[PDB]
């Protein structure tokens, strides 16, 4: 019934405001972020997704500023942004988003509430998606701080995924301290759990390896309502960290802990799971930040070998998404890779 009409600058290229206008506003969600709707764009009939939150006085919008300069096809693409007016007097901030219709958290637990797992496939699809997306957001030097499958975004019927919420993004420079308490519960990397502010991106990266663990296993990895209890997990796994692996997380703790030994990686997994899956885990999930893969060498790793098939499709017959249209600034943690993350018949 209803036509909003709005005056809003484009996401990218250069600042030249248009008139936008749509219709059928539904909320999809709300909580510390605000509000997020959807609604359908007049001119195209296409679906949006519009993030509102309010607006400060003192400061520029860091969500926003770090929107416009990303540009990539696993990553939810800021449209267009404007400013309106639940609490009167007052300057809400909008930002007019890609829309897509699932997220991780869904599916996911879609399965398990039938006692079935993701077919590989699809583990294989999203995990290499959401590496490259990284890959592209950490070469800025940005940490999105917040990887967890709710902010995974997917289209099942094309397989395509997007990540979303930059909320807690932030720019890592080596040397500048930062706040501590940025992950969600089953995620953190065990320098945060910690408290340690002189983390780096590798963060993002341990907790994707907790999402590849969640989708294998078809429950969280490293539950517990407290730090401890997260770390009791960890430790079972794991095993304990030694003197050398806690001064690389965090200097000031150098408590004393439980002498558990490791369960092997391979016993932690369900009988028919592919070592390749086991194997990258392994390597994700490290103590020292600095032993963790970086997203590209991930999706280089032999887990993906099938998406790089000639002859994969999708199993509703379809052709996979864009997978190897890599850029250079994608590349430029360590361009070499490019031999194996493009393969001869792209």
């Amino acid at each position: 019934s209803k036509v909003t009409t709005v005056v809003a600058t484009p996401g990218q290229g250069p600042d030249r405001p248009q008139e936008v206008s749509y219709t059928d506003t539904k909320v999809i969600g709300n909580g510390s972020f605000g509000v997020v709707y959807q609604a359908k764009l007049c001119d195209s009939g296409e679906l949006v997704a519009i993030k509102k939150v309010l607006q400060d006085k003192r400061f520029k919008n860091r969500e926003l500023q770090i929107m416009r300069k990303l540009d990539h096809c696993n990553i939810v693409r800021l449209r267009y942004f404007f400013y309106s007016s639940e609490k009167k007097d007052e300057v809400y901030l909008n930002l007019v988003l890609d829309y897509v219709p699932e997220t991780v958290y869904r599916v996911a637990r879609h399965y398990s509430r039938a006692k079935q797992t993701l077919p590989v496939i699809y583990v294989k699809l999203y995990m290499y998606q959401l590496f490259r997306s990284l890959a592209y957001i950490h070469s800025f030097g940005i940490c999105h701080r917040d990887i967890k499958p709710q902010n995974l975004l997917l289209d099942p019927d094309t397989a395509v995924l997007k990540l979303c919420d930059f909320g807690s993004a932030k720019q890592l420079v080596r040397g500048e301290p930062n706040v501590s308490y940025i992950c969600s519960r089953y995620y953190r990397a065990p320098e945060l759990i910690f408290g340690a502010t002189d983390y780096t991106s590798s963060i993002d990266v341990w907790s994707a390896g907790c999402v590849l663990a969640e989708l294998l296993l078809g429950q969280p990895i490293f539950p517990g309502d407290s730090g401890v209890d997260q770390l009791v997990e960890i430790i079972k796994v794991l095993g304990t960290p030694t003197r050398e692996q806690i001064r690389e997380m965090n200097p000031n703790y150098t408590f004393k802990f439980p002498q558990i030994k490791a369960h092997p990686w391979t016993k932690v997994f369900r009988p028919r799971t592919p070592p390749e899956a086991i194997a990258l885990c392994s390597r994700l999930l490290e103590y020292t930040p600095t032993a963790r893969l970086t997203p590209l060498e991930a999706c280089a790793h032999s887990f993906f070998d099938e998406l790089r098939d000639p002859n994969v499709k999708l199993p509703n017959g379809r052709d996979t998404p864009a997978l190897f249209n890599f850029t250079t600034q994608e590349l430029s943690s360590n361009p070499p890779l490019a031999t194996i993350l493009i393969p001869p018949h792209a």
